[PDB]
């Protein structure tokens, strides 16, 4: 259900992380070129990115409205369009071209396009269907910064005054909030008007916020750095928020007998550190149909071991979810491996009084980047294993479909739960899966800067615990409560001539507060930092200031710990960021 947005979706994600910050101008319009043909070829991409959000509420835009959301999304191809035809010829065109003639040229499509996005934006924003309109909404607002950042690169090439660029700055930077606060207070909007009781409201539920945080939240989550005067280099960064696909069923209706909604999110991944898959022990029983025939062996429950972000290595393993097992146990084991793809079949047997359906089989594709080489691992319930019926592929298809799918995959399973029926008539796995843009090994780039999101901390202390993140900062975020350190993340250099750095920090807080970074114990770097929030506020895009730390140093360590000081009673720190700025 749904790879054609959510294929789009997830191509602009994985093109947009190479030209995010400051892209060396020639991939600047190789991105471009993807962009008018993923997102900007015709309206039929933008009637998609509709009729998704419409399909997970049961609720129409109307025929009035459901038009001038099109008709706008037309008049924005062609400005962009035309905008990336001139800029390209720009960066090629030597410099024996740029005459007064081409610079107000590409000065006024530039104008145009820039032009037209402020004033169809509220098209995308109607009162009424604000939630229907939300991708269209972002996939524009996205359009719309990205563009605005090129005047800041090129506009003194183009000939505008430095008023002129520093009124679009000043543009750039309200939009980014704007763009950003309307679509998380939008987002929670729909998603809470899905809630409900049963493992059907469920479903549209979880479909719901799978597919928004791919074609919603994941965008957004890029937005600060387009721009290019706070990042002027490349930046390295990542998704480290989890997703759900939908669960592994063998019929459209369970009559009822599905897990209740309260008894799955109550119990799916409370907010974590990151962690990789380590190993699922399978748990089959056996199912006695209603001839000799159809009586098969099913998937019923499972225990998950995942290995921690890189600095531990003590594993974590799970309770048991599910049933134990009725014919022997299969063991898998996941260390190194990156399971881009699972496919699934199921199988029922018809009885005069109910049915009973169950996952036989799961073949998990698997690559291998310490030694470069795809492979297989695959579970069989060992009787009558049926066919396929679920291909994960459908719900997080991969970033292009140039390469081999175990290079350009989009994510990678995390975890897999087992859900009991409503009167043991089944178990409903559900699968977990972080984005591929993680690193495992926590790498400083020596060129670019580098964004090091403190849920990959192996290690917390202080009671620094693990909190929702706002929805903007593409995952959670750490909660400091009390003085002291709070996290400890390892760090892997890239290379050992003495590379200097300067340190920001991305956070907010409801006091003024002195963060301490060190590496391996030793302190190198300490300054005081703003109050950001008052007690009790949610958490907007502006609670979140990025501040520079004052003084240079190397990494001569691994174990990056960040530690509060100031807190009184009833303060707050919430800390989503560490960045890292190679410097001279």
């Amino acid at each position: 259900t749904t790879k054609d947005v959510i294929q789009k979706g997830i191509s602009v994600v994985g093109d947009l992380l190479g030209v995010v910050g400051f892209p060396f101008g020639g991939a600047l319009v190789s991105f471009y070129t993807n962009f008018l043909n993923t997102i900007w070829p015709s309206e039929d991409p933008w009637k998609a990115f509709m009729e998704q959000v419409e399909a997970l509420m049961d609720q129409k835009i109307a025929d009035y409205a459901k038009n001038k959301a099109l008709a706008e999304l037309q008049g924005l191809q062609n400005n962009v369009e035309d905008y990336v035809s001139a800029l390209s010829s720009w960066q090629k065109n030597p410099v024996s071209s740029r005459n007064p003639h081409s610079q107000g040229r590409i000065r006024e499509l530039f104008s145009q396009a820039e032009s037209h996005f402020r004033n169809s934006m509220p098209s995308f924003a109607i009162s009424g269907y604000e939630v229907l309109f939300l991708t269209t909404y972002a996939q524009a607002a996205n359009t719309h910064l990205f563009l605005l950042k090129d005047a800041q690169i090129y506009g003194e090439e183009w000939g505008y005054e430095k008023e002129d660029i520093a009124e679009f700055y000043k543009r750039q930077l309200k939009l980014t909030q704007e763009y950003t606060d309307h679509c998380v207070k939008w987002y929670n909007v729909g998603l809470d008007k899905l809630r409900g009781s049963s493992y059907e409201s469920w479903v549209n539920f979880n479909r719901y916020r799978r597919e928004m945080t791919l074609t919603v939240l994941d965008l957004i989550a890029l937005f600060p750095l387009y721009d290019v005067r706070l990042y002027p280099k490349e930046v390295k960064t990542e998704l480290t928020r989890d997703v759900l696909t939908d669960p592994i069923v063998g019929v459209n209706n369970l009559r009822g007998y599905g897990t209740t909604f309260s008894n799955i999110e109550n119990y799916i991944r409370k907010p974590h550190l990151f962690d990789y898959l380590h190993r699922i022990q399978f748990h089959t029983r056996f199912q006695p149909g209603y001839y000799g025939n159809d009586s098969f062996n099913y998937w019923s429950g499972n225990y998950v071991s995942t290995r921690p972000s890189i600095g531990s290595n003590d594993i974590i393993t799970s309770p048991f979810y599910g049933n134990k097992s009725s014919e022997p146990v299969q063991n898998l084991e996941f260390n190194g491996e990156k399971v881009y793809r699972a496919v699934a079949n199921t199988n029922l047997a018809v009885w005069p009084s109910a049915v009973y359906s169950g996952v036989t089989k799961v073949e998990f594709s698997q690559y291998n980047d310490q030694t470069d080489e795809a492979s297989t691992q695959t579970y069989d319930s060992k009787r009558n294993v049926g066919a396929v019926s679920w291909d994960s592929i459908d719900q997080l298809p991969p970033e292009t479909t140039d390469e081999p799918l175990e290079k350009g995959y989009s994510h990678q399973l995390n975890y897999v739960m087992c859900f009991l029926m409503q009167g043991s008539r089944g178990t409903i796995p559900v699968l977990t899966w972080t984005h591929k843009s993680v690193d495992f090994f926590n790498m400083i780039d020596s060129k670019k800067i580098t964004q090091l999101p403190l849920v990959k901390a192996y290690k917390l202390q202080s009671g620094a615990s693990v909190v929702a993140g706002p929805r903007f900062t593409g995952g959670d975020i750490i909660q400091c409560t009390e003085n002291g350190s709070a996290a400890t993340i390892y760090v892997t250099p890239d290379v050992s001539y003495s590379q200097k750095y300067r340190a920001r920090i991305h956070y907010a807080s409801t006091s003024q507060i002195t963060f301490t970074l060190s590496l391996d114990g030793a302190p190198f770097n300490q300054y005081y930092f703003d109050k950001t929030i008052n007690k009790g506020d949610t958490l907007t895009y502006n609670s979140f200031n990025l501040a520079s730390f004052s003084t240079p140093f190397e990494l001569s360590g691994n174990n990056l710990q960040i530690g509060v000081t100031g807190l009184s009673a009833g303060d707050k720190v919430y800390i989503d960021k560490i960045e890292f700025i190679p410097v001279n």
